[PDB]
């Protein structure tokens, strides 16, 4: 309240793959409609397969990335695609977390439970996210009609 889970674990931010999350806050004006990920199998020594879901035009559509976790940073490739991230900020039960996308211009994503979180949890992050964002654009993706 809202001192969150120090150090920042990104395998534990994730529920330790037991869990889905859904983008419900981003600073990234392309953060596609209705993004969620889910494991897609168990962690091999470092690495964990992710599949996102989300809603391309009006249908659904699927894209099966690799994570590589290393404290609280995580690489995710795709084909020729690399995504470089650190979870910033994760709540006291992992109900959320709050992720910095390295870049050029880094943008902030908000993450959460898909299966729901504590309220209390849930306030902290986005306290988090708009903290970070300072008076930057934010997009919600989960809204998308999904
Ligand atoms: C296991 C919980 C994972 C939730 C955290 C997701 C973190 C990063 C996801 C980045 C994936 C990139 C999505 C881009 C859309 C695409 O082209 O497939």
């Amino acid at each position: 309240d809202c001192t969150g889970s120090e150090p920042v674990d990104a395998f534990q931010a994730f529920s330790e793959g037991k869990e889905a999350y859904v983008l419900v806050r981003s600073t990234d004006p392309k953060a596609r409609d209705c993004l969620k990920g889910e494991p897609a199998g168990e962690k091999q020594d470092n690495t964990l397969p992710v599949m996102m879901t989300f809603k391309n035009g009006t249908d659904w559509a699927s894209t099966d990335w690799t994570f590589t976790l290393d404290g609280a940073k995580v690489t995710a490739t795709l084909g020729n695609l690399t995504q470089n991230r650190e979870v910033v900020y994760d709540s006291q039960s992992h109900h959320c977390h709050v992720d910095k996308v390295e870049k050029e211009v880094p943008d902030y994503e908000m993450w959460m439970l898909d299966a729901g979180g504590l309220e209390v949890e849930v306030e902290c992050c986005r306290q988090k996210l708009e903290e970070l964002a300072s008076g930057r654009n934010q997009m919600y993706p989960h809204l998308k009609d999904c």
